C-alpha cells in the first residue's frame, strides 16, 4: 500500500541565470507548491528520509556526480522519485490541476 505524499522543493542549483530568471523560477516552484497543496501533498520543509518526492531545477541525469551528501544523491539512494519542474508541471496537467487559474 501507498503512504503520505511529502514534497521537497531542491533549492540548490546547478545553473546561472540573471536575477529576473531567479524571480520567474521562484514563482514557478510557488506555483508547483500550490498545486500540489492542493492535492493533499506534504510540502516539508527539510529534506530527510521521510520525502517521497524531491522536485529540483538540477540535473538529473548528471546525479552520479555529485557528493554522497547531496539530497539528490540520497534521494536516489532512497528510491524516491526525482523530478524537474518540467516533468512535476505535467503531473500536475495530467491529473487535471488549473495551472493558470
Amino acid at each position: 500500500m501507498k503512504r503520505d505524499s511529502r514534497i521537497y522543493f531542491d533549492i540548490t542549483d546547478d545553473v546561472e541565470m540573471n536575477t529576473y530568471n531567479k524571480s520567474k523560477m521562484d514563482k514557478r516552484r510557488d506555483l508547483l507548491k500550490r498545486g500540489f497543496l492542493t492535492l493533499g501533498a506534504q510540502i516539508t520543509q527539510f529534506f530527510d528520509t521521510t520525502v517521497t518526492i524531491v522536485i529540483t531545477r538540477r540535473s538529473v541525469e548528471n546525479i552520479y556526480l555529485l557528493k554522497d551528501t547531496d539530497i539528490l544523491s540520497r534521494a536516489k539512494k532512497n528510491y524516491m522519485k526525482v523530478w524537474s519542474y518540467e516533468k512535476a508541471a505535467r503531473f500536475l496537467k495530467n491529473l487535471d490541476v488549473d495551472l493558470d487559474h
